[PDB]
Order: C-alpha cells, then sequence, then structure tokens
C-alpha cells in the first residue's frame, strides 16, 4: 500500500439546503420521528444534535445516521440568517 492512497470528500451544502430543508423536516416524520420535525416549526431545530441523537431516536442504527444529516441541514436552515 503506497503513501498514494485515501478518500477525499468534497463540500456542497449552501445550494439544495432549501429543497433539503423541507425535505429534512418532512422525512424525519416518514423515517418513523416526527416528533422531531414538530421543532422545526418552531424553530427550536439547533441544538445539541448528538445528545438528541441519543435523547429519543434510538430505533435502527441506519435511521440514526441520516437523522444527523437532517437535523444538521435545518439546524442551519433553522436559523433564518
Amino acid at each position: 500500500m503506497h503513501h498514494h492512497h485515501h478518500h477525499s470528500s468534497g463540500l456542497v451544502p449552501r445550494g439544495s439546503q432549501e429543497i433539503e430543508a423541507k425535505e429534512a423536516c418532512d422525512w424525519l416524520r416518514a423515517a418513523g420521528f416526527p416528533q422531531y420535525a414538530q421543532l422545526y416549526e418552531d424553530s427550536q431545530f439547533p441544538i445539541n444534535i448528538v445528545a438528541v441523537k441519543n435523547d429519543h431516536d434510538f430505533l435502527e442504527k441506519d435511521l440514526v445516521e441520516p437523522l444527523c444529516r437532517r437535523l444538521n441541514t435545518l439546524n442551519k436552515c433553522a436559523s433564518m440568517k
């Protein structure tokens, strides 16, 4: 394994954040946790995410990961700048 071995990944958030936002909240309900989204409308989205994914979200680990994506996504768009 030569030193020329790695896996980089760019980042393009600022853009689809719009469609991602509406989905993020509309996804939490489809994922099985409509309790979270309910916060979006309240704007209480930005908060200790990590402590949240643990707080309630405990069903399926594959459902915990994406949960950090939407929350982390809206948590930014929920700032209304």
